[PDB]
């Protein structure tokens, strides 16, 4: 295989789904990152994914080529390029009092991966990510 | 008069400008924060005002009301208060290697104020505001 693993953690996240009103809940979910070779291209993606032993449905992934990246620089406001991001995110997981939010959709057919580094004044989002269910 | 001077100070800014295309300086600009009482209905209102000594055109500013921040907050993610915003955003400018934006409209009838805060992965921005040519 071509699949480098790069993080591998149990995490505190909180987790938000429907009942239309959220219910909210702090969980302890895996989360891994990988970067992988796409078997129709050949070119480098990172690969996202969540899991949690509460839920065996409770499985989400995404893989972010550069083309995607750049989409989600643009959107989130990230100052790294796509070589840089993994490492940068992974010292960031490893080294600050980071929070994570996913909103579960209500049948469970994606999630939205939300970190986050809270400052005095705001909620600090680095970026978001639609992981899809496996 | 009710207006409470809270913050003077000549800053450096990015100034973006058009020419379609945007041409980008560095410039000191003066920035004034107050609280003042709204003369119709009595609420206390946050006063913001840029100047700089280049330009006599160079003349905005913006008043926010607590139900105008409640936008604001929403929109920027911001964790404080209204009460407690001018005091952290203060504190934020006399303590911390902050970063300015100001977006000049092509006609000069107004300008977008962006603060940010960088951090190794993003850009930051704590906030944007729109002043109003006075």
């Amino acid at each position: 295989t071509s699949k480098i693993a790069l993080f591998d953690q149990t995490l505190i996240a909180s987790l938000l789904q429907p009942l239309p009103d959220f219910k909210a809940y702090k969980t302890k979910v895996k989360l891994k990152i990988s970067e992988q070779r796409n078997e129709t291209s050949g070119e480098k993606e990172l690969k996202f994914e969540i899991s949690r032993s509460d839920d065996f449905e409770f499985l989400f992934s995404e893989t972010l080529n550069n083309e995607k990246y750049q989409i989600l620089a643009r959107d989130h406001d990230l100052t790294v390029d796509f070589d840089a991001f993994p490492k940068v995110i992974i010292q960031h997981l490893l080294c600050k009092n980071t929070e994570i939010n996913i909103i579960l959709d209500a049948e469970k057919n994606f999630c939205s991966f939300e970190l986050f580094s809270k400052t005095p004044i705001s909620k600090g989002k680095i970026f978001s990510i639609k992981l899809h269910a496996v």
